[PDB]
């Protein structure tokens, strides 16, 4: 499906990446991520936040977390208050060592779907309004090529 108008793109970010995104996840809109990890990684997270507070730690909407060991798989979770949630465990994961990744968040109005290089991976029902999301954060072992946004 249609990856047209992306704006504010980066390459090359430095990781940690912490960035306020530049308006407001309505229904419709889109991010973009691509990159690959290292042949040493076991694990990354993007995570959707309600700001960058450190202390408290900011709230984070969706945290998708790849996660490479043996057979692999991803984690999706909402930290609230300082708080770790009810972990969503997806098994058929498309992600490889050394394989590069376009992940497309889609923010729909009760959940989000992510689809990795054009196909669906899976879906995460908002825990938290995707109203308060204004802060992009990746962290862990992984090389990010670009980041865009689709908000037109």
């Amino acid at each position: 499906l249609s990856l047209n108008n992306l704006q504010n793109i980066i390459y090359n970010p430095v990781i940690p990446f912490v960035g306020t995104i530049p308006d407001q996840l309505d229904p419709g809109t889109l991010i973009v991520i691509r990159g690959h990890v290292p042949s040493d990684a076991d694990r990354f997270q993007v995570d959707l936040q309600n700001g960058s507070s450190v202390k408290p730690r900011a709230d984070v909407a969706f945290h998708f977390n790849p996660r490479f060991k043996r057979a692999g798989c991803i984690v999706c979770n909402t930290l609230i208050n300082e708080k770790w949630g009810r972990e969503e465990i997806t098994y058929d994961t498309p992600f490889k060592r050394e394989k590069s990744f376009e992940i497309v968040i889609m923010v729909l109005k009760d959940k989000f779907q992510v689809a990795v290089n054009g196909k669906h991976t899976l879906l995460y029902g908002h825990r938290i309004g995707p109203e308060k999301i204004d802060t992009l954060g990746i962290y862990g072992k992984v090389n990010i090529h670009s980041i865009g946004f689709s908000f037109s």
